[PDB]
RNA sequence: GACUUAAUGUCACGGUACCCAAUUUUCUGCCCC
């Protein structure tokens, strides 16, 4: 007669669903599967408030379940009251549930048949000889009876809404076999922190079963998909904000800027709001003058940080997150508008008895630890604003990712995919199982599927709230090498290192050797690193989780049950139950201390363990490494336009982000590379259509229709801590082809790690290969391994210039070395230019000619439509790698220009700038971008080509590029052709295909001595003003003379011989003090080329060394004869993809010979033994501006100055009467400026 | 007490949001009426 009031709390996210009805169920797939969850009826009219529940018949379900479990336990008897078998059989109604299940069964006992007088306690709880039954409620004649069970004070006195308690999530069912999932099916996931529990009542008419009724409710575990314990008692106005901003963005014509603004507002939100309120962000180019490229945009009359000031100062009620997070989703949102399959699983008759034998025993095992994270993690979910749990439209990929998060940001492992991956484990170990069928009406009886259904797991939720970070995935295009457009994505990844709790339940008669073998697959203790693949980018290598701390402990389900219904299993306690003395433990319950090692499992030993071996190197770089942190670099104050990747590692020692981040090369990057070096040496890459290619790349790669066999993990820096300057300013600037000044605003910044040849970066990485690779595919992965270890693929950006250049690779002694097994003279050219002109036979005149002089070669450009692409080693064409050694015949300046007080002489005269010699931790070298852009305008020269950084919209006192030929101008796009230079070393839109490395110093005299006068061995330059393009344009009828050249001469001895009168006198704070280098040293840099025409290299092999007597001018000074280095050839090396996989063969001089001849070949058949290079009339002239005239012919040296103004130096050459037209005219001194070494007198 | 459950039968802890993508190509820190 008593009633018992029932309190039902969860400790897991419970899932509920919307109840519709019965009759009406059936209509409804998401509610049909849903049946065990709990349920919600909507209260309004809108759908938007309504009060969740659980039904009674769930809860006696459950309460069935627990005592057949108890009454089998006891030998089918409780507290010494004999039971019968029961009955669940019915026929003629029938149940709104069917069984389709293996129902526990006792053998023996029974006092007789159980009739309406003498039920025995199974009997009263399962409510047969009852008064009600089937038909309907009618009265309270139910013998047991179950009352819904409704919220809780949670609830509150408000409607509470959907939203606010339920959160709708997607889950897979993900094929085995391949890797893809087969279909998806939604649910709703409500919150165990607040509404939480559910209080409900059972009414009892008979006392003959209070004590099996109460040991059942104690009894019970799971409900509705979570563990429980059963006791007895303003996006509205920012999305208008962020609409506005995308229409001004629009009236800009900057569109594409919005997803990088977005995504950066979005990873504004790992920096504090001082950001915004102090005015944090980057101030932009200071000689721009436009302001930063998108933080200064005007957004309907104001700038961009005011206005981002002003909204956060009117948003700022919903924190600093939230406000950030939601402007980056309603902003990308914005942008993405302005531009599987569901299946809710099915819905026989049998009865199934199960008789477990006589005198067996039943214990559960209590498995607890850490799940800490190897690999920044993620686990995927939908977009929030699609998610809406309520609100969901019937029936344009996302290329934004978010991560799981719960309601407080901690980062959290749901219990769906830890159950998933210890399914697939289990299947892998076992060597047998079926994929997961939906709606059967039996039980499989798999060696996998019978182990899952007694094996619980938990959620788990780290107690970590800190945003996580963007990591980001670019498409190159095969065929030019370049960001195919469009080809973003972003991925919010969680911080390496966190630690989850992790907790097992195994309730059976003994414990599994497979069991136990997945478990000592996941744990990493001594040499193991753990490989408990947990996550959703598996390829790249992210989740790869390590359980630790493991605790076994053991129940006993035969004689301490009381114990296990007294303390609820500890169930929910058991972070209590991880960190406490042995003790302390409850009763009944004891440590297992059977646990074998994982040498002594042989499923471990045999199909677990060699499923994955992992490949470990040191990738040494000798060079800078620039992997251009793309939205880093928007956000930090550096004011930088490009530098290095950085990550953010969790410590558990620490419990806090370690507050120096590590330094990595993305494994996104080293996937695309090792992707890239296999599709290229296959020659799958470049292929049409992958939709069901099954090539060599596809198989060992994966493609949409399959999952990768190769997995990727990240190239740690561990070198880092031994430069004490670990990343470099280094700054490049365009020149104009014409008056060979810089371009005004084109200046860019590059910060990267500063990598040294003698002193070399350290990167160390691994990746994975899966059991089951023939001899082709290991074979091609050593290839690729082998490729980047010669340095064909440079790690990082602006590889062209030599950054990120390979010097070699070294593998781990353990493991990669079963696969360790697959893995004369110098050239002269003897041309010598006669260029005699002037100069020479003149000793005794000692003329004066202009030290820059214009190349005229029309306006003929031969543009070849016909682009070589990227995609792979064409056969009939050359690559290789050319060793070339730079030797300087006057004094070279390279200034680091990092520094403008490198030699901290501005204390004495503020004002002055004072550079030092390049150097990378502390050794001389020269940019491989100031040599790739010396060669670049020899060779465009050379043959004829374009002026590629010609400046245009400057005017005269019709602007420069209006007067320049119109065949001239640079190359825009690939639609009308390439220029023979713009095709080997590139524009934009497509990679170059030749590579120029640092020039490393190696022998010589090591500085300019320089006694007295200039204390730090350096040399104070003389005023070095802009150029002027008024002298060579005197009137609009007058034409563009061309490039521009500067002569060959030794007359920097002027300014040595004098420096007292130029520092002292005249030129205050104008001037630059560099130091500078003696004639006499080599340089050795490599010039790595890709194939190469066959003309091509004879061209490049040309310009490296003209010939005899003939030098090119590199670094500052040009003017007063500083850097006038000479190349020479060392050694061309040049291999070949063949079968029989030979090694790189140096060619010989005969070959350079003929390359070089082949080449000559060109350059005539355009224009329409040993070749004569001076027949051809533009080469003529551009070898008298090359040609050097004190490199042999010591009884040559011509003066070469610059004409003073009037009253400065005139000991007749004055520009006072040269630009007359009575003494000069117009058209006579352009065309003294256009021959070459010209005495003016 | 209804808005919410039928009762001699609820493996939904019966299903990883899983697979595909090199942050990147090009640019000499240059220089005279
Ligand atoms: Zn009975
Ligand atoms: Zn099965
Ligand atoms: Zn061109």
């Amino acid at each position: 007669d008593m009633n018992i009031t029932v309190e039902l709390t969860f400790f897991e996210p419970y899932r509920l669903v919307e109840w519709f009805d019965w009759d009406a169920r059936k209509k409804s797939h998401s509610a049909m599967r849903g049946q065990a969850f709990a349920q919600w009826t909507w209260k309004g009219k809108g759908r938007t408030a309504g009060k969740s529940f659980i039904t009674g018949t769930l809860v006696r379900s459950a309460v069935i379940k627990a005592v057949e479990e108890l009454l089998s336990l006891n030998n089918g008897k409780w507290e010494g009251v004999p039971c019968c078998n029961g009955s669940f059989q019915t026929d003629e109604k029938k149940p709104s549930f069917l069984r389709k299940r293996h129902t526990l069964q006792w053998q023996a006992n029974n006092k007789n048949i159980c009739d309406k007088e003498e039920a025995c306690p199974f009997c009263i709880l399962l409510g047969r000889f009852d008064n009600a039954g089937k038909v309907h409620e009618r009265n309270k004649d139910y013998d047991i009876h179950f009352s819904n069970f409704d919220l809780d004070h949670k609830q509150e006195k408000n409607d509470l809404r959907l939203v606010d308690i339920a959160s709708g999530r997607i889950l897979n069912r993900v094929d085995f076999d391949t890797g893809k999932a087969k279909d998806y099916f939604r649910t709703w996931e409500a919150d165990y922190e607040t509404y939480g529990t559910y209080t409900g009542r059972i009414t009892l008419r008979n006392e003959h079963a209070k004590k099996l009724l109460l040991a059942s409710l104690g009894f019970v575990d799971k409900l509705c998909g979570a563990l429980c314990r059963i006791e007895v008692i303003h996006n509205d106005e920012l999305r208008k904000q962020a609409e506005v901003i995308v229409e001004a963005f629009k009236q800009n014509d900057k569109l594409e800027k919005i997803r990088i603004l977005a995504d950066a507002i979005r990873t504004l939100r790992l920096h504090g709001e001082g950001v915004i309120e102090k005015d944090e962000l980057p101030d932009g180019k200071e000689e721009r003058d436009k302001g930063h490229h998108l933080w200064d945009i005007k957004v309907q009359g104001t700038a961009l940080r005011t206005k981002l000031k002003e909204l956060w100062q009117s948003n700022k009620d919903i924190g600093w997150r939230k406000f950030t997070e939601m402007l980056g989703s309603n902003l990308y949102l914005i942008y993405k508008k302005e531009t599987d399959t569901e299946y809710y699983s099915k819905a026989s008759d049998l009865f199934i008895p199960v008789t477990p034998p006589e005198g067996i025993e039943t214990k559960e095992w209590i498995i607890v630890g850490r799940l800490k994270a190897a690999t920044p993690f993620y686990f995927g979910v939908q977009q929030p604003s699609d998610s809406i749990p309520g609100k969901e439209k019937k029936s344009n990929e996302h290329t934004s990712f978010n991560i799981l998060l719960d309601k407080e940001n901690r980062y959290r492992i749901p219990r769906s995919a830890l159950r998933g991956a210890l399914r697939r484990d289990l299947r892998t170990a076992f060597g047998s199982g079926c994929n997961v069928s939906l709606g059967g009406q039996i039980l499989c009886n798999c060696k996998v599927c019978i182990e899952m259904r007694r094996i619980t797991l938990k959620d788990s939720v780290s107690d970590f709230s800190e945003p996580p970070e963007i990591r980001y995935r670019i498409a190159k295009n095969p065929g030019t090498a370049t960001v195919e457009d469009g080809s973003l994505f972003d991925i919010e990844v969680g911080p390496e290192g966190l630690t989850f709790p992790f907790v097992l339940r195994y309730r059976g008669h003994k414990f599994p050797e497979q069991l136990s073998s997945v478990i000592r697959y996941w744990e990493e203790n001594d040499g193991k690193n753990g490989m408990a693949w947990l996550g959703g980018l598996d390829s790249t290598g992210k989740g790869r989780f390590a359980l630790k701390d493991i605790k076994i402990f053991e129940w006993d389900l035969n004689q301490k049950i009381n114990e296990y219904i007294k303390e609820r299993g500890m169930r929910g306690k058991e972070k209590e139950l991880l960190e406490m003395g042995e003790s302390s433990l409850p009763d009944g319950l004891i440590p297992y201390k059977f646990f074998e090692e994982r040498e002594c499992l042989f499923p471990y030993k045999e199909n677990l363990k060699p499923q994955w071996s992992e490949v470990q190197y040191t990738i040494e770089v000798g060079s800078p490494l620039l992997t251009a942190d793309t939205i880093s670099a928007l956000t930090e104050p550096g004011n930088r336009d490009a530098i290095a990747y950085k990550k953010r590692v969790y410590n558990d020692g620490n419990n806090a982000i370690e507050p120096e981040p590590r330094f990595a090369v993305k494994s996104e990057t080293h996937r695309g590379i090792f992707r890239t070096a296999v599709g290229r040496r296959t020659g799958d890459l470049g292929k049409e259509d992958h939709e069901d290619c099954t090539c060599d790349m596809c198989i060992i790669f994966g493609n949409e229709h399959e999952s990768s066999k190769i997995r990727f993990e990240d190239l740690e820096l561990i070198n880092g801590n031994e430069f004490e300057k670990l990343e470099k300013h280094i700054d490049h600037v365009a020149i104009d082809r014409f008056t060979g000044g810089a371009l005004d605003k084109a200046k860019f910044d590059t910060y990267p790690l500063a990598g040294s040849p003698k002193k070399p970066l350290k990167l160390k990485g691994r990746f994975w290969i899966k059991k089951g690779f023939s001899g082709d595919h290991k074979l091609l992965i050593t290839t690729a391994l082998s490729d980047i270890r010669d340095g064909l693929y440079p790690l990082g950006s602006k590889g062209g210039v030599g950054y990120g250049w390979v010097a070699g690779i070294s593998i781990d002694d353990n493991v990669p070395d079963d696969f360790k097994e697959m893995i004369n003279g110098p050239i002269n050219n003897d041309y010598v230019h006669p260029g005699h002109q002037s100069p020479k036979q003149d000793h005794k005149n000692k003329n004066i000619y202009y030290p820059h002089y214009f190349l005229d070669s029309g306006s003929k450009v031969y543009r070849e439509k016909d682009i070589i692409t990227h995609e792979e080693f064409t056969e009939e064409l050359l690559s290789g790698k050319i060793n070339c050694k730079l030797e300087t015949l006057t004094p070279l300046i390279i200034p680091d220009t990092s520094d403008e007080n490198g030699l901290k002489l501005q204390g004495n005269k503020p004002g002055h700038k004072n550079y030092k010699f390049f150097n990378i931790n502390g050794e001389l070298m020269i940019p491989g971008s100031e040599l790739r852009g010396m060669l670049r305008t020899h060779f465009e020269a050379l043959t004829k080509s374009c002026f590629a950084i010609f400046g245009e919209d400057s005017t005269l006192s019709k602007t420069l590029g209006g007067k320049l030929d119109k065949a001239l101008h640079p190359c825009t796009g690939l639609s009308d052709g390439l220029c023979p230079g713009c095709h080997l070393f590139g524009t934009t839109d497509y990679k170059g295909r030749v590579k120029f490395g640092f020039a490393k110093y190696e022998n010589g005299p090591e500085w300019l001595i320089t006694r007295g006068n200039n204390p730090e061995r350096s040399l104070t330059l003389g005023v070095l003003e802009s150029p002027r393009p008024a002298f060579s344009i005197p009137d609009d009828e007058s034409e563009i003379p061309g490039r521009k050249f500067y002569l060959h001469h030794n007359g920097w001895r002027i300014i040595r011989q004098k420096q007292l009168e130029i520092r002292e006198t005249v030129q205050p704070e104008r001037n630059v003090t560099t130091e500078v280098m003696d004639k006499g040293n080599v340089f050795s840099f490599d010039v790595r080329f890709e194939n190469l025409r066959e003309w091509e290299l004879g061209l490049l092999l040309q310009s490296l060394d003209p010939g005899k007597n003939i030098a090119h001018k590199l670094g500052k000074g040009k003017p007063y004869g500083f850097g006038s280095v000479k190349i020479k050839i060392d050694s061309l090396h040049t291999f070949k993809i063949n079968s029989n996989n030979d090694k790189i063969k140096r060619v010989p001089q005969s070959d350079i010979r003929e390359y070089i001849n082949k080449g000559y070949q060109k350059l005539i058949e355009w224009s329409g033994v040993l070749p004569q290079w001076h027949v051809i009339p533009h080469i003529d002239k551009l070898y008298k501006l090359l040609w050097v005239p004190f490199l042999n012919d010591s009884k040559l040296e011509p003066d070469v100055r610059y004409p003073v103004l009037n009253e400065e130096s005139k000991g007749d050459y004055t520009y006072k009467k040269l630009g007359d037209k009575d003494n000069l005219p117009y058209k006579t001194r352009v065309k003294g400026l256009t021959t070459p070494w010209s005495p003016w007198n």
